[PDB]
């Protein structure tokens, strides 16, 4: 499998190997703020990260992942639209070559500079590989990034990127607190969707926060110095690793707020 984000292997090609790319609940989507409806049945969202155990940071050739110990209920997402308990396994970002693009979700067609995904899996399915085979297997918290002030809680990530420049590189990344990446407000939109990269499985409850976080131009510039390629291969900067918005089809986006 040779998928990526270039002209010859990018999102417009993925359907040939992954036909679900044209499916009924694909992600990301545009969030029309005038059509999304407040849902008073949504319970309060519960982000419990105080015992999170980060382990490692990895350049996988498509993004960089910060991985967590998910062998116990240490860092969990509950509530909101969710039934049951979802364990944090990793976070990563999608970002652009310029500040005017980079997010996967859009808000009234606005693109943000980047988007953070905190990925969690439903503990009722026992392991992550089983969970992705279920319609309610994953819960992903999506957080928009805009360029302005620096985000102090992001700097420890930015400063290790030099050590994982190329595909397949990893570095120890213990004692990182993901609570430092959240906005003040947990107001959100939610809808059923999919992974936004191959294999594009339709297994995700998306929870997209309304409030973006601010990062500095210097912080996002360091994202853009990473490489898609491996060491000793021609340099391809890791930029524009985002899938565009997909048809909403027979789905409603619900708001947690008035
Ligand atoms: C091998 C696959 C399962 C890895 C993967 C994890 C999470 C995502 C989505 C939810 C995302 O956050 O972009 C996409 C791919
Ligand atoms: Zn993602």
């Amino acid at each position: 499998h040779h998928w990526g984000y270039g002209k010859h292997n990018g999102p417009e090609h993925w359907h040939k190997d992954f036909p679900i790319a044209k499916g009924e609940r694909q992600s990301p989507v545009d969030i029309d703020t005038h059509t999304a409806k407040y849902d008073p049945s949504l319970k309060p969202l519960s982000v419990s990260y105080d015992q999170a155990t980060s382990l490692r940071i990895l350049n996988n050739g498509h993004a960089f992942n910060v991985e967590f110990d998910d062998s116990q209920d240490k860092a969990v997402l509950k509530g909101g639209p969710l039934d049951g308990t979802y364990r944090l396994i990793q976070f990563h970002f999608h970002w652009g070559s310029l500040d005017g693009q980079g997010s996967e979700h859009t808000v009234d067609k606005k693109k943000y500079a980047a988007e953070l995904h905190l990925v969690h899996w439903n503990t009722k399915y026992g392991d992550f590989g089983k969970a992705v085979q279920q319609p309610d297997g994953l819960a992903v918290l999506g957080i928009f990034l805009k360029v302005g002030s620096a985000k102090p809680g992001l700097q420890k990530v930015v400063d290790v990127l030099d050590s994982i420049k190329t595909k397949g590189k990893s570095a120890d990344f213990t004692n990182f607190d993901p609570r430092g990446l959240l906005p003040e407000s947990l107001d959100y939109w939610t809808y059923p969707g999919s992974l936004t990269t191959p294999p594009l499985l339709e297994c995700v409850t998306w929870i997209v926060l309304k409030e973006p976080i601010s990062v500095s131009s210097e912080q996002v510039l360091k994202f853009r110095k990473l490489n898609f390629n491996g060491e000793g291969e021609p340099e391809e900067l890791m930029v524009d690793n985002w899938r565009p918005a997909q048809p909403l089809k027979n789905r409603q986006i619900k708001a947690s707020f008035k």
